[PDB]
């Protein structure tokens, strides 16, 4: 029964660790959204200064790629949570 | 007492699935970093033409290095996930 | 005893996998600081051409927060990783 006790201890820490990883993925999702936003504001001002100086700054796809990736990480966060719960049931 | 063997298998299954999702997450971050590096280049270029010189050369190159490291990580992880999956009894 | 051998193999690779993930998180943490730095430089220069208004102060401070937070996760995870490693029978 050294094995069964070791297994539950392992599973408990494996569950906590995937929970920690899940947070890092969350913080990364948010950091990525924050960047998308920064590119957004940059896109505005630089194009306004480009209009008062009268090259177009176009970051729309970079912006949308980043908000998509950010959403994708959220899917992962959800799918991971399901798996974490499953691990916890053993 | 072979509830323990049944528990071990389900656990390994979800751990394999869980590390696989985490690898998707890392892959998405790596590519996102390339997206940003691209974004920084465009910003650098456009701002210098409207013109202090905006120099993002080091940030851009740091970011593609980080992206390369993350990819290397994903490849290395993929092997380990399989090792884990072979342990089902 | 077949199960315990499988258990050890799994735990060993699970420990390796979490270490690979921890590298990824570390690399991501550092990339975010780099992003924050670049956004800072963009702000200065863009605001400087603006006087001859771009506000990114909070995003920069957000990204440096996430970056610090990511490091706290890694260091906590290493404690959990060792716990996993101690279970080897």
């Amino acid at each position: 029964k050294i094995l069964a006790a070791s297994f539950n201890k392992a599973m408990t820490n494996i569950v906590d660790a995937f929970t920690g990883v899940n947070d890092a993925i969350t913080q990364t999702s948010q950091a990525l959204q924050t960047v998308a936003t920064a590119l957004n504001k940059i896109q505005d001002v630089v194009n306004q200064q480009g209009n008062s100086l009268n090259t177009i700054l176009n970051l729309t796809s970079e912006i949308s790629t980043l908000e998509n990736k950010s959403a994708e990480l959220n899917y992962t966060v959800q799918k991971l949570q399901t798996l974490i719960d499953n691990i916890n049931s053993t």
